[PDB]
C-alpha cells in the first residue's frame, strides 16, 4: 500500500536454506522445490496502532560465495547499494557457514568494525530439527556469539515447518521487530 | 556511484527470451525462471557531459502468464509496486506473445484501451526478439506489424537478436535508443 521501497539482503552460503527461508517469509508456506532473485513480504508496520502503515518490503537473495575472485565479488557489489538490513542465514549442521557469515558482512562493508554499523542485522540459523538432543547446548553457545559480535537478533528455527512462521510466535515477534526497525531507520 | 535507486520491469510470455535480454543490458554477452530476478544495469546519466551521474538500474524480470487466475495476478501485483520504467518484451516468431503484452502493461497499469497508454508517463520500450530467425521474405511484414505495436503504447521500439553480441555493441542504432530509454527513464522520475 505504501510507495516507500525497503530493500533487505539475504546472504549465506549456498545450501544453508536462504530460498527456503525467504519463501517462509513471504507465501507463509514451505518451500517445495540462479544468479539474485527477490520476493517481497507485505509487513504492516505497527500492526493494530494509530501508527498502521503497510511496507513492501523486498528481501534480495544474492547467490555466490566468499572465496571467488576480487573480480567477481567486484560485479556483486552492485546489488549492496542502498541496503536498508541484512538478514544472515546460517547451516546450524555446518558450522563452517556461520564463520563465513563474518566475511559475507565484511563483503557487504567494503562495498556498501561492526560497532560503526548502522544496518540492523539479523542472524537466522536453519536446520535446527537436525540437531542432537545433547549437542543442542553445545552448538547454541556457538551461536550466541554469533549475534553478539554482529549486534543482531537470533533466531533458530526450521525452515520446513510452518510452525516456525505461525502467527504471535517468538520467531514472529523478534522478526516483525527486526522488519520495524529496518523501517524505523530511514525506510 | 549514486544511492539513487531505478527500478524497470522486463514483461513477457515466458520463453520470449527475457533472461537472455538482461543478460545482454547488464554483462555485455549473450547467456549461454522461478519467481522475480533481478539483474543490475549500470548506466551513466549524461555520459561524457559534466552532469554525469553512475545509476543502478535494476531490471526485474518477473515471470508468470497473463492467463492465470486473479488470485497469481494479485500476488503478482506486489512486485509492481513503485516502478519507473517497463520493457515489453515479445516474439517476433510467436506473434501470440506480441497480443499479450496487451494484458501484460496493463497488469502494472491498472495496479483495448487507447486512452490509458496515451495518458501512461511511465516510459515503455517494445523490444522484439529473435530477429535473426525471420527469413527475407516476411521480415518486412512482421517489422510493420509491430510499428503498430509501438504506437498503440505509445512506445519505443527496438528489434534486435539477443544471441548476436553486435545487437546490443556500442555505438550502434539499438545501443543509442537504449540509452535514450534508460536516460528518459531517469529523467521521468528525478527531475
Amino acid at each position: 500500500a505504501s510507495l516507500d521501497r525497503v530493500k533487505v539482503l539475504v546472504l549465506g552460503d549456498s545450501g544453508v536454506g536462504k530460498s527456503s527461508l525467504v519463501h517462509l517469509l513471504c507465501h507463509n508456506q514451505v518451500l517445495g522445490n540462479v544468479g539474485c532473485s527477490v520476493d517481497i513480504r507485505v509487513h504492516d508496520y505497527k500492526e493494530g496502532t494509530p501508527e498502521e502503515k503497510t511496507y513492501y518490503i523486498e528481501l534480495w537473495d544474492v547467490g555466490g560465495s566468499v572465496g571467488s575472485a576480487s573480480s567477481v565479488k567486484s560485479t556483486r557489489a552492485v546489488f549492496y547499494n542502498s541496503v536498508n538490513g541484512i538478514i544472515l542465514v546460517h547451516d546450524l549442521t555446518n558450522k563452517k557457514s556461520s564463520q563465513n557469515l563474518y566475511r559475507w558482512s565484511l563483503e557487504v562493508l567494503n562495498r556498501d568494525q561492526f560497532a560503526d554499523n548502522q544496518i540492523p542485522l539479523l542472524v537466522i540459523g536453519t536446520k535446527l530439527d537436525q540437531i542432537h538432543e545433547t549437542k543442542r547446548h553445545e552448538v547454541l553457545i556457538r551461536t550466541a556469539f554469533l549475534a553478539e559480535d554482529f549486534n543482531a537478533e537470533e533466531i533458530n528455527l526450521d525452515c520446513t515447518n510452518p510452525r516456525s512462521s505461525a502467527a504471535g510466535s517468538s520467531n514472529a515477534v523478534k522478526l516483525s521487530r527486526f522488519f520495524d526497525k529496518v523501517i524505523e531507520k530511514r525506510y
